[PDB]
């Protein structure tokens, strides 16, 4: 209704062609409810696109408050008009099902009047098309005859279709449904369908009834049978639906499996990088290391932890089998790779690993067999980064935006490292040195920047490192595009000078480290500008900065290679040990950048060694929980020289090693934490809200109900982010809409660089949002709409992180949920394997003494207890129940003492069914293993936790509660003085 496409065609209609854009865009409205005046300041282009913007968007906006204010009614009674879109552009059929029958035959049968006949069978695939077979046969009698097409048309009138939620958290009350279609023109199917039984999660069919529905299904239409699930374990599981149709015999029944993910967000934490030098840091040939239990402390409840510690018998060995592979290459880092430079995790790392191990010629016992595949992944890693590379011979960050100074020097020098492997085009690195060389570099020997910057940054400090950048990226395509480009050495030289000549004022460590390693390759690095470059290191062990602690990494690789350059193997040890040493997030790095430099220093480290050899590490570990002793040697000539170990529980070891080698150890735990704010934001703040969607508007017709999601970030330092990325994990059957995502993207406003809605997301659906700055002074807001499928109950909150792709370290996170409890299934039997867990089988209402005598301390309960309540912590998760002791009966493995407090922590689901009130009394009686704490010591109400709600003392005198108070009593008093007969 006020899209009002007419009138908006018919202006366009009379613009110039180069404007038609520029107006298009500045009609339709974006989500975030911005003026036109504020959103001409995102326009990258000329003031005439401005100008055009601004009055597009004035009048269309007056034009379309006019027609809302004349032709809207509020109590009209009657549907506002709809008018069709009739729009332009459309685009064409691009996506088609893959072709099969991909085999070669040869007829060896006997010929019969020269033809021979060979029968041959073919399993269909399982789509509803019609295949068109494509034969061509060669003969070295008669030569190439080519065979008409043949048409088989596959067909089906009946096709049920389990619709499914991507993964629906444990405890969740979600409706998957069963769409039936029916294809017959004018014939009514008269289906059964039915839902079988799970253990997993209870269906409505319980396992002593089948839960069947008889259903038509009108001619050529459809019909939607619901389901309700709740799924009470984890993993994946099948849910199937068998259906029958009577009187035509397809007994069609489909089976899909659902993942179903723990309540909290799953996280890694690194515990342990220790090095193992025991010949040096050890006491006498032998080291010892003091291994810490995991912190664990947000633990969700009931969620097993994995521990995983890994044993390094060489600093590089981990890199190496990672690059070296195509299915784990992935997993060297822990951010997402969309984009120009992080596009670089098929190139630069299976170049390095092999480089390295071509100079150091381990392949013979590494396997000759896999040189080719990692030749293939680089192959594919240049394929892909061809993509950004405009037509000006220069290289983007984005598809089709202004090209980069610093994104082109990093291409030529990742290139330059592989025309020895590949085939890499040499037309195209020249182009791009040409490019650089001439179209960038000022005459005082300085690369200018255009392109908004990427990394970070008088002008003094920044043009020295991007100068310092581009020549070590020129001096590996020194002897390379030497033929086609002659002003190379002359803009080197140029270049070298200036980084001379101003070497002396530079205050920061990352300047002086990659400035020192540029005059080291040069060989400049002599006098008092030496002097400078080891003073900076502080406690001669690192190049560290106060703050920064990625670019402290990279600028400590600078330095260490500068320092191989300058064959000097005295102050190396302690940059090599401090460097092994800082591996935070998961096992190794977090970035690309600090990735690669590592690779590349530890690498030339390696590769200058004079003959180190001496690997014969031997690491025994006596883990506690473990009565024999684990033990691993690691020597030279070994199969893959990495042992990892795995545990489930969370424990303190000591590791000890005999010498004869430098080995690295890093341990990692897996656990889940819980949906909380985090408490302290680094650089970030950040804020998201959902509500409501205003208006329906457009909707899809599966969609439930439309909200709108709205992000506000901000930085806290003094300048702006160099690059920040949103991941945004959502909540169960939800899905955003990706018009408003493309809007924002692909507009001439541009708010967001690029968005991308595939990842691995193993828990939950995300959507990663690359966000090229984030502007300090105030706050950057974006909103898009997100629609939902699957009504749910009991939802799980959704999670939004914003991190500094370069320092990871600057990461904000928040958590968004729509806004007693409300429940779609309490049934008969639906309402009580809901609420079947967090109590006993019994019903609370007819408890006998006899029976509460007996299931009171059988031996897997450890302790009883008759506790007060004190206040109520309800929750989106987990409710807190605080517990004042009153009395303990009986005592087990954890001690307490009258008056003191305790907290219980309950499910969601069963906040009905445990009713509890404020300042009310009860008596709770567990299992051994159901305490949480390791300090809070809180508990858990589990499936062996009983709950009775004590009358009060003035209300014992009732009819009501005088057959309960004396029972209670009586039981107490034969517990605490008789104790338990059995
Ligand atoms: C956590 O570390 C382990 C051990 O290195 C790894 O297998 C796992 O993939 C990592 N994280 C996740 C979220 O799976």
């Amino acid at each position: 209704s006020v899209q009002l496409t007419e009138k908006r065609m018919d202006k366009v209609g009379k613009y110039p062609k180069e404007l038609r854009k520029c107006c298009e865009d500045g009609m339709r409205e974006n989500p975030m409810r911005f003026s036109c005046q504020r959103r001409t300041r995102f326009i990258s282009l000329g003031e005439a696109c401005k100008k055009v913007f601004l009055d597009c968007c004035n009048y269309i906006t007056e034009l379309r408050r006019q027609h809302a204010r004349a032709s809207h009614l509020g109590l009209a009674r009657s549907n506002l008009d709809e008018d069709i879109i009739a729009e332009e552009n459309i685009v064409s059929r691009s996506e088609f099902p893959e072709s099969w029958l991909w085999n070669v035959e040869d007829l060896k049968e006997p010929p019969k009047n020269g033809i021979s006949t060979k029968l041959m069978n073919i399993f269909l695939k399982d789509s509803i098309t019609t295949w068109e077979i494509l034969a061509v046969s060669m003969s070295d009698k008669k030569g190439i005859c080519v065979a008409d097409p043949f048409e088989v048309t596959v067909m089906q009138d009946f096709f049920i279709d389990l619709r499914l939620p991507y993964s629906v958290v444990r405890n969740e009350q979600v409706e998957i449904r069963a769409v039936l279609y029916n294809y017959r023109q004018n014939q009514e199917l008269k289906v059964r369908v039915e839902l079988l039984h799970n253990p997993a999660f209870c269906s409505l069919a319980t396992t002593k009834r089948r839960h069947q529905q008889t259903v038509t299904i009108p001619p050529k239409s459809s019909l939607s049978v619901p389901y309700v699930i709740v799924p009470l374990k984890t993993g994946l599981q099948e849910v199937e639906v068998k259906a029958a149709v009577y009187h035509h015999f397809i007994s069609d029944g489909v089976r899909k499996s659902l993942k179903v993910v723990p309540e909290g967000i799953r996280m890694n934490k690194t515990v342990a990088v220790r090095t193992l030098d025991p010949e040096r840091l050890g006491r006498e040939g032998v080291q010892k290391e003091d291994i810490p239990p995991a912190d664990l402390s947000d633990q969700v409840p009931d969620t097993e932890s994995e521990t995983r510690i890994l044993l390094q018998g060489t600093p590089v060995a981990q890199m190496t089998e990672d690059a070296v592979d195509a299915e784990r290459l992935k997993h060297l880092i822990v951010t997402p790779s969309g984009c120009g430079e992080q596009n670089m995790i098929g190139m630069t790392p299976t170049v390095i690993a092999v480089h390295y191990l071509d100079e150091t010629e381990q392949w013979e016992k590494f396997g000759l067999e896999k040189r080719q595949g990692a030749l293939e992944l680089i192959k594919k890693g240049y394929t892909q980064q061809l993509a950004f590379r405009q037509p000006s011979s220069a290289f983007a960050a984005f598809v089709k935006r202004a090209p980069s100074t610093w994104l082109t020097a990093y291409v030529v020098k990742v290139f330059s490292l592989a025309v020895n492997l590949i085939a890499i085009d040499s037309q195209v690195l020249c182009g791009a040195v040409k490019w650089l060389i001439l179209e960038k570099q000022k005459p005082d020997g300085v690369f200018q920047e255009d392109a908004p910057v990427i990394h970070q940054e008088n002008n003094n400090e920044k043009d020295m490192a991007l100068t310092a950048f581009v020549l070590i990226s020129l001096q590996e395509a020194k002897d390379i595009c030497e033929e086609q480009v002659n002003s190379l050495p002359g803009s080197i030289t140029k270049a070298g000078d200036f980084l001379e000549a101003n070497y002396m004022n530079l205050q920061r460590s990352y300047t002086v480290a990659i400035a020192g390693y540029a005059l080291a390759q040069m060989g400049r690095l002599k006098g008092p500008l030496l002097n400078k470059f080891l003073t900076t290191a502080k406690d001669k062990n690192r190049w560290e900065d106060p703050g920064k602690q990625l670019y402290n990494v990279e600028a400590t690789s600078y330095a260490l290679l500068a320092l191989l350059q300058l064959k000097d193997f005295d102050f190396v040890p302690p940059v090599v040990r401090w460097l092994n040493e800082q591996r935070y997030y998961g096992g190794g790095y977090g970035s690309t950048q600090a990735t690669f430099m590592v690779f590349q220093a530890l690498a030339q480290y390696q590769k200058d060694a004079p003959d180190h050899q001496e690997l014969n590490l031997d690491v025994s570990l006596q883990l506690p929980s473990r009565s024999s002793k684990i033990t691993h040697r690691i020597h030279w000539e070994s199969a893959s020289l990495l042992r990892s170990e795995e545990t489930k529980e969370n424990e303190g070891f000591t590791v000890t090693a005999e010498g004869k080698g430098q080995g690295t150890l890093s341990v990692v735990t897996m656990y889940h934490a819980k949906a909380k704010d985090q408490l302290t934001c680094n650089k970030f703040d950040l804020k998201v809200t959902i509500k409501p969607a205003p208006e329906t508007e457009k909707r899809p017709q599966d969609a439930k109900n439309t909200m709108i999601l709205e992000i506000c970030t901000r930085y806290r330092g003094d300048q702006d982010a160099t690059m920040s990325i949103l991941d945004i994990s959502m909540m169960t059957g939800f899905a955003p809409d990706t018009d408003d995502l493309k809007q924002l993207a692909n507009g001439v406003d541009r708010y967001i660089s690029k968005y991308e809605l595939d990842k691995a997301f193993s828990d939950r659906n995300t959507l990663i949002i690359y966000l090229d700055k984030v502007s300090h002074s105030e706050d950057d807001c974006l909103a898009f709409k997100v629609h939902q499928y699957f009504n749910v109950e009991l939802i799980q909150p959704g999670a939004v992180k914003v991190y500094a792709y370069y320092n990871l370290e600057e990461s904000c996170t928040r958590f968004y949920h729509p806004e007693g409890k409300l429940n779609k299934l309490c049934r008969d039997e639906l309402c009580r394997c809901a609420e079947e867990n967090c109590f006993i089988q019994k019903s609370d209402d007819k408890v006998t003494l006899e029976e509460r005598l007996d299931k009171a301390c059988e031996p897997g309960v450890d302790y009883v207890y008759k506790t007060r309540l004190v206040k109520v912590q309800l929750s989106n998760d987990f409710d807190e129940y605080i517990m004042a002791i009153e009395q303990t009966i009986k005592s087990g493995s954890d001690e307490v003492q009258v008056g003191q407090q305790r907290t219980f922590i309950s499910p969601i689901k069963c906040r009905e069914a445990l009713k509890l009130e404020e300042k009310k009394h009860y008596l709770m009686w567990g299992l051994s293993s159901d305490f949480w704490g390791e300090p809070n010591l809180s508990y858990i109400i589990g499936k062996d936790t009983w709950v009775e709600h004590w009358p009060e003392e003035d209300e014992c005198q009732d009819e009501e509660n005088q057959k309960q108070c004396q029972d209670l009593g009586a039981f107490t008093e034969s517990m605490v003085v008789f104790g338990c007969p059995n």
